[PDB]
C-alpha cells in the first residue's frame, strides 16, 4: 500500500468556524473527530480533503509532509454525509457502474469488475449486493448497507487516506457499531488513513477508534489517543461526576457543561499542543467520452425505466387514450372541427407531459451529477448526452403506444404512410417539449418553480397553438411562431388534411364564414417542412440551452 | 394534583412484539422504557396508555389499580413520536387553539388562554411563543421546540400520567437533555407521572430518569430504579469491560451481545420479577359544534392562506389571466369560435386548477386530523365542515381576480349583470371542481394516485366539455352530463349569447353546416338553470362523497 501521513497545523477556516486547528493522522490510524454540532468537524473534514479552498481557510495541510496535490486527490477519498445513489441500480450493479466509470481506463473490464466485486465482499455488501439501493420512496437497503456502498463509491479508486464525514449519523446503534468496526479494519487490516467525524458514538464506538480529536466551537480542543483521553482530561481537573460514557463526556465537555471552555483550551495549547506540534489523444478522448456515454445510459436506464413508465403515468396515458378513442370513436374526415380539436388535444397532451416530466430530472439527480462530476467520475457533456439519449430512448414509447391505439380507433387518415408521418411528427414534437422542460429545469434548479415555469410556458404555447384563438392581435401573432404546441398542430393538420383540397372541394368554396372555419383553421401560415425544421431546431436549440445551464453550475 | 399509579402485568401483545412485561409506574416516577428497535417500547408505550387493545393485548393493566376506564384517558396523555403541528400556525397561536378545541366548553375563553399560557411559560416556549411553528419545508422552531410543542399540546388537559413515546429521538445533545430536565421537572415539581420510552440516552440523560424499564425481544429484562441497573447487573454477574455508559450497556445487554438474554431473563424472573409481582341538550351540542366550526376555521385560515395563495400559484393565476387578455385582446362578440374558445378555456383551467389543488388537503392534514380525532379534539363533522368553508373562503379570490382582469381586458358581454353572472357561475363552478377534487382525495388517501385520478377523471370532463369534439357517438353522450367542465361552458356560454339569437341574426342564419356549427355550439341541450341546479348538487354531492370517506377510515 501507499501510506499517507496527513497533516493539517494552524487550519482556520475564516468566513469563524475554524480557528487554531492542528495535529496530524498517521497510516493505519483510525481517527475520531469528535464534537458538538457547528464546532467545525465536517468543516475540518471538507477542509482536510481538499473541498475547501480560497482565501477563506488558511494554515497548511500536508500529504506525506506535502502540499496537497491533484495526486492527493487521486489517492484521498472523501465520503460526503448525504449519500447520492440512484434507487432503482443494484448495490452491485451500482458499483460496478461507479468502478467502469471513475477506475482509469487502461483496466480491462473484466479488471473493473473483480475489483468491484472485491470492494462488495470486504465491506459486507455481498449478502444484499442484488438488493436493489433504493431510498426512501422504494425500499431497498439499510441505513448501514447504504452508507457502506457510499463509502465503496469512494473506495473503488482505492485510496489511503478515506475522510469520512458523519457516517453513522441517522444509523442504528448495532448497524453503527458494525460500520465502525469495518471501518477500524479498513484503518488496520488495509493500512489505511481513515479520518472519521462521528456525530454521538456509542461506548463499543468510541472504544473502536484508535485516535480521537475533538473541537470546540472551532478550536480544536483535545488531539490524542482514543484511550488517553480520560487520563489527560483528569489530569487537567475534569473528572466525571458519575459513570459518563467518555464520548458522551467528551462532546459535553465541548460546549463547557461540566462540574471551562478557556481554561482547558488553554491549557491544551500549553501542554499538548507543543507535543502535537513536535511529532510532525483525441481518439482516446472520444473513446474515453464514449465508453462514459455508454456507461451512463447503462447505468441511468433502470431510472428512466422507473420514471418514464411509472405506472401512474402509464395509467395517465392509457385513460387519455381510451378517452381519445371513444370521444372521437370512428371520428368522420369531413368533421374538421372535431379531428382539428383532437389533434390540438393531442399536442396539448404531448407537450404538457414530456416537458412537466422532464423539467425534474435535472433539479433531483443535480446534487448527484455534482458530486461524481467533483470526484472526476465523468464529464458534464458525456453525463448530459447520455440523460438526453436515455430520455428520447424512453420518452418516446407511451406516446407511440397512445397514437398506435388512437390513429386506429378514432379512424384518422387510413394508410400506412400517414401513419408513420404523424408518428414522426407526435415524437418529434414530444422530444421538443420535453428539451423544453429539461432547458426550463436546468436554467433554475428548484424542481417546483421549474414546474410552475414550464407550466406558464407551455400555457403560452396551447394558447397560441392557433385552435383555441385565431383572431390573434397583430401585437401577439409574433408568441405563435415560438410555440411547439403551435408546430405540432400544424404537421397535424398537415398529414391529415394537407393542402385541404379535399376537405375545401367537400365544403364547396375555395358562404364566407364556413370557408374561414376552414381557411385559416386548415391551411396555416407556415408550411409543412418549415413546421418541421423549426421543430427539430427547437429539439436541438432547447437541449443546448440545457447543457448550457447545466454548464453554469 | 390527581395522582395516578400504572400497573401492569403479563401485558404480551401476540399477533411476537410483547411477551411478560411486568412492572408499575408511580406519581413522581420519571419512568424511562429503553431498549433496542423492535424490542417493543413503543408497543408496550401505545398499550400502557390505551391506544392498543382487542384480542391482540393480552394481560393486565391496571389504573389506580383500576381498569382503564374512559375518565383515566380525559387524565392521561400520549406524546407520539410523530410532530403533527400544523406549520404555518405559531406556537402561542397552535397551543391557543389546542386549549380551545381540547379544554371543556364550561372553562371561559380567557380561563382557556391563561391555561394556554401558563404552559407556555412551563415548558419553556415562551421564548418562541410569537415564532411561527414550521416543518421541513417552511423554517420555524427547532425539533425540540417541536417536541416541546407537542408535549404542551398532550398537556392542556392537564394530564398526571403523561406517555412520551420517544421524545428526544431526532433531537439535538444539549436539546433532548433539555427536554429530559423539562420532563423530570414535570414528573417532580408538578407530581406528574411521566414514562417514556427514550431511545438512545446520553450520560446526563440517563442519570435523569428516577426509574427504567428495559425491553428484550418483547420481555422484560429489568425493572428498577435508574440508578440500581449497574449494580443489579454486577450482582447477575455482567459488569462493563471498558468505560461504558449506562444506557449504551443496558442497551447492549438488551441486544444480548455481551463478553446472555435467556439467563439474564431467567434471573429476572427469579430474583426481581417476584419483588415487583409481590408489590403488584341539543342546543349545547350544536353550540359546540359550532364553537368546533369556528375555532378550527381561525386554526387552518393561516393555512389556507398560505396553501391557496401560493406564490407559484399565483404566478399560475397572473399568467393565465395575462395570456386570457392578450390572446383574446378586443375579441370581438361576433367572433363565436374565439368567443367559445376562451370560455372553455376559462373552464379547463379553473377545473384543473381547485380539483387538482384539493386533492392534498385532505391526506396532507389526514394524520393530524386522525391524532386530533381520537384524542377527542373535534369531531369528523366539525373539522371537514370547518375546512369545506375555509377552502370556499380562499378558493375564490384566484378566479374571481383572474375574471376581473380578463372580462374587461378581453370585451366579452359588457355591462354589470353578465359579469355578476358570470362571476357566480365561475365560482360554483370553481367550487364543484374543488368538491370533486376533496372526494377523490378523501375517497382514497394517497396524494399522488389522488391527483392522478382527479385528473384523468377531469381530461374526461373537458374532453366531452363541448368545444373539442362535438358529433360525440350516441354510446358516449352520457359523460358529458356528469362533466363539471361541460356545465360550466355552457353556463358560460348561455351568459355570453343566450338563446344566440342576436349572433343568429348577424349571421342571418335560421351553408347548413356553417348554420349547425353555431347552432349546436352556441344552444346546448342543458338550459340555464338546469345547468346551475346540477352545478350545485354537484357542489354538494362531490363535498357529501368526501365527508363520507373520511367516515370511512
Ligand atoms: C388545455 C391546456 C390549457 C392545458 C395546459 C395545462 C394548463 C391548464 C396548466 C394550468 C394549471 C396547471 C397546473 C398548475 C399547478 C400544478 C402544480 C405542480 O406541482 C408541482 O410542482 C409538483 C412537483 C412534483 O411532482 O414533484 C404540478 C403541475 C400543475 C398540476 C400544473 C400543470 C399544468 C396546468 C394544468
Ligand atoms: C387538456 C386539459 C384536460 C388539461 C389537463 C391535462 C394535463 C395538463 C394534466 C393531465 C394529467 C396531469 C398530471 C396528473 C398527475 C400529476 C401528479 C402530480 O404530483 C403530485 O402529486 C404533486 C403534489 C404537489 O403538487 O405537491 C404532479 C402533476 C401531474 C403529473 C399532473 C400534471 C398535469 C397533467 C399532465
Amino acid at each position: 500500500c501507499f501510506p499517507i501521513t496527513l497533516k493539517f497545523v494552524d487550519v482556520c477556516y475564516r468566513v469563524t468556524i475554524l480557528s487554531g486547528v492542528t495535529g496530524m493522522i498517521s497510516p493505519g490510524e483510525f481517527m475520531a473527530v469528535l464534537g458538538p454540532s457547528g464546532s467545525g468537524k465536517s468543516t475540518l473534514l471538507n477542509a482536510v480533503a481538499g473541498r475547501l479552498h480560497g482565501s477563506n481557510l488558511t494554515g497548511k495541510i500536508l500529504i506525506n509532509d506535502g502540499k496537497i496535490t491533484k495526486q492527493t486527490l487521486k489517492r484521498t477519498g472523501f465520503v460526503a454525509q448525504d449519500d447520492l445513489l440512484y434507487p432503482h441500480l443494484t448495490v452491485r450493479e451500482t458499483l460496478v457502474f461507479v468502478a467502469l466509470l471513475r477506475l482509469p481506463r487502461s483496466l480491462t473490464r473484466d479488471v473493473k469488475l473483480r475489483a468491484a466485486e472485491s470492494v462488495i465482499s470486504e465491506l459486507g455488501l455481498t449478502k444484499c449486493e442484488n438488493t436493489v439501493v433504493g431510498n426512501t420512496f422504494i425500499r431497498g437497503i439499510s441505513g448501514g448497507e447504504r452508507k457502506r456502498v457510499s463509502i465503496a463509491h469512494e473506495l473503488l479508486i482505492n485510496p489511503s487516506l478515506l475522510v469520512l464525514d458523519e457516517p453513522t449519523s441517522g444509523l442504528d446503534a448495532t448497524a453503527a457499531l458494525r460500520l465502525v468496526q469495518t471501518l477500524a479494519g479498513l484503518a488496520h487490516g488495509k493500512g489505511k488513513t481513515v479520518v472519521t467525524s462521528i456525530h454521538q458514538p456509542s461506548s463499543r464506538v468510541f472504544q473502536m477508534f484508535d485516535t480521537v480529536l475533538l473541537l470546540s466551537e472551532g478550536k480544536c480542543l483535545f488531539v490524542g489517543k482514543g484511550r488517553d483521553a480520560m487520563a489527560y482530561f483528569e489530569s487537567v481537573g475534569f473528572s466525571p461526576a458519575f459513570p459518563m460514557n467518555p464520548a458522551d463526556f467528551l462532546l459535553d465537555l465541548a460546549n463547557g457543561v461540566c462540574q471551562v471552555r478557556q481554561t482547558l483550551v488553554t491549557a491544551y495549547d500549553t501542554l499538548l499542543a507543543p507535543q502535537v506540534k513536535t511529532c510532525i489523444g483525441i481518439t482516446t478522448c472520444i473513446a474515453t467520452w464514449f465508453s462514459q456515454l455508454c456507461i451512463l445510459l447503462h447505468r441511468l436506464l433502470k431510472e428512466r425505466r422507473h420514471e418514464s413508465f411509472d405506472l401512474l403515468r402509464i395509467f395517465q396515458v392509457v385513460a387519455a387514450s381510451i378517452l381519445c378513442g371513444l370521444m372521437w370513436w370512428h371520428s368522420d374526415y369531413r368533421d374538421v372541427h372535431d379531428r382539428l380539436g383532437l389533434l390540438f388535444f393531442i399536442s396539448i397532451f404531448w407537450g404538457v407531459l414530456p416537458s412537466f416530466n422532464a423539467v425534474f430530472t435535472f433539479p433531483q439527480e443535480r446534487a448527484i451529477f455534482t458530486r461524481e462530476r467533483a470526484s472526476g467520475m465523468y464529464t458534464l457533456s458525456s453525463y448530459f448526452m447520455a440523460h438526453v439519449l436515455g430520455s428520447l430512448s424512453m420518452e418516446l414509447v407511451l406516446p407511440a403506444s397512445f397514437l398506435t391505439f388512437t390513429y386506429w380507433m378514432v379512424y384518422l387518415r387510413p394508410g400506412i404512410v400517414p401513419f408513420l408521418l404523424t408518428l414522426s411528427v407526435l415524437l418529434l414534437y414530444v422530444l421538443a417539449s420535453q428539451g423544453l422542460g429539461l432547458a426550463l429545469g436546468a436554467a433554475i434548479m428548484d424542481a417546483k418553480k421549474a414546474s410552475t415555469i414550464v407550466t406558464v410556458t407551455m400555457l403560452a404555447f396551447v394558447l397560441t397553438g392557433g385552435y383555441y384563438v385565431n383572431k390573434v392581435p397583430s401585437g401577439m401573432v409574433w408568441m405563435k411562431y415560438v410555440s411547439t404546441t403551435f408546430y405540432c398542430y400544424r404537421l397535424l393538420v398537415a398529414i391529415q388534411y394537407g393542402s385541404g383540397e379535399e376537405i375545401l372541394r367537400m365544403l364547396g368554396c375555395d358562404t364566407s364564414a364556413g370557408c374561414r372555419f376552414v381557411e385559416e383553421e386548415v391551411i396555416g401560415d407556415v408550411g409543412m417542412w418549415t413546421s418541421v425544421g423549426v421543430l427539430f431546431l427547437m429539439f436541438f436549440g432547447y437541449r443546448v440551452l440545457a447543457y448550457l445551464a447545466l454548464r453554469r453550475i
